[PDB]
């Protein structure tokens, strides 16, 4: 039959090239696709808040860069949802291919030195995002978009399956998990396309769930969003295992801040040493020496090297606390106590 249109225009036409199943300004009239535009809230909220604890943990620049283009994502989707025109269209789908060659740039240079660039990749990035957009704005078929978008996302999983495979096999439940939702999304974002019914939304109860449940573009926003957090929290955690420091190198931070409390002439020195010494103590507690590595960890000279460390981490402890009193002097002397518990119950095993 034709009766009366569920898409009730208010605050501007519909200019954009495609417009989802929720009908228009249903919910309000201050902005359309209500359920489509609150659902980006979680694309916006929790990836700068990732950002911030970057910047605050001292992270390197493309994990920040890989947060705050999430962002850009969520936010551009929340102006696109709201206003449904090509103006927005683009500052929602045009992000999506820029957030994923970060990522793409983050995936490859995981296991590459400290504070080094690959050109190489970011020009060939740069270049794909480039083509990609030019022609988007000539030819305005949307279908484009979804095959350069999805190839990306292809090679993001191929990357993250090999890393889970071969390098870091303790990332199978955060990588696995991260897909798998993402898959979810993408499947509910076919749900909301292809089965385009206001049946169950016009039956009944459309104020609870299953007139909201019904929105699955909504709940795209919902899945992607959360499983491009995890894919950043995936990525950051491969870098992380990476960075990571050993016995060898917690025991070297161990003695070379514990030289530094012994030559230290102002309370930042001693108290950043201290510090230090504390998170290598902690580390090299949980290890196992090169002397104890064929015998068990829970082993009577293994407990003895941990009891050390507990002496030791406890003492480091007391010097940061007459630190935090103002007592430098009486906190620079406790590196010789330092020296005698470490000589006396940690030495002996490395
Ligand atoms: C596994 C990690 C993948 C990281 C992807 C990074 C991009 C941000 C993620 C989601 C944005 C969703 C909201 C924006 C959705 C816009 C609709 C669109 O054109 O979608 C194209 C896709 O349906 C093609 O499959
Ligand atoms: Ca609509
Ligand atoms: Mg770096
Ligand atoms: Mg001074
Ligand atoms: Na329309
Ligand atoms: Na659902
Ligand atoms: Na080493
Ligand atoms: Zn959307």
């Amino acid at each position: 039959f034709a009766p009366a249109a569920d898409r009730e225009g208010y605050w501007g036409p519909t200019t954009s090239t495609l417009d989802w199943c929720e009908e228009n300004y249903s919910v309000t009239w201050y902005i359309a696709e209500f359920w489509n535009t609150v659902s980006n809230l979680i694309m916006i909220i929790p990836p700068m808040f990732g950002a911030v604890q970057s910047v605050r943990d001292g992270l390197e620049k493309r994990y920040i860069a890989s947060y705050l283009a999430l962002t850009v994502v969520g936010m551009g989707s929340w102006c696109f949802h709201m206003t449904l025109k090509y103006e927005m269209q683009l500052l929602d789908e045009l992000p999506m291919i820029y957030s994923c060659c970060i990522f793409v740039y983050c995936m490859f240079e995981c296991f590459k030195i400290k504070n080094s660039v690959n050109y190489h990749l970011l020009f060939t990035l740069v270049l794909f995002s480039l083509i990609v957009t030019t022609v988007y704005l000539k030819v305005k078929e949307p279908i484009f978009h979804q095959v350069m978008y999805g190839m990306l996302v292809f090679t993001l999983v191929l990357r993250s399956i090999y890393i889970v495979t071969w390098v870091y096999p303790w990332l199978r439940g955060l990588g696995y998990t991260s897909l798998g939702i993402f898959l979810l999304g993408f499947l509910f974002w076919n749900i909301d396309n292809i089965f385009c019914e206001s049946l169950r939304n016009f039956r009944k109860k459309v104020p609870p769930i299953i007139g909201i449940t019904t929105q699955f573009h909504a709940w795209w926003h919902i899945l992607t969003g959360l499983g491009s957090y995890l894919h950043i929290l995936f990525s950051l955690y491969t870098r992380t295992l990476y960075l990571r420091a050993d016995l060898e190198d917690n025991w070297e931070t161990l003695n070379d801040n514990l030289k530094v409390i012994e030559k230290a002439d102002n309370a930042a020195q001693v108290k950043d040493a201290l510090t230090k010494m504390r998170a290598a103590a902690l580390d090299a507690q949980k290890a196992t020496p090169p002397k104890l590595e064929d015998k068990s960890p829970d082993s009577p000279e293994m407990k003895d090297f941990r009891h050390g460390f507990d002496i030791l981490v406890g003492q480091i402890d007391d010097a940061l606390k007459l630190a935090n009193e103002g007592k430098v002097k009486e906190a620079q002397a406790a590196a010789e106590q330092l020296k005698t518990t470490r000589n006396a119950y940690i030495q002996k095993y490395l």
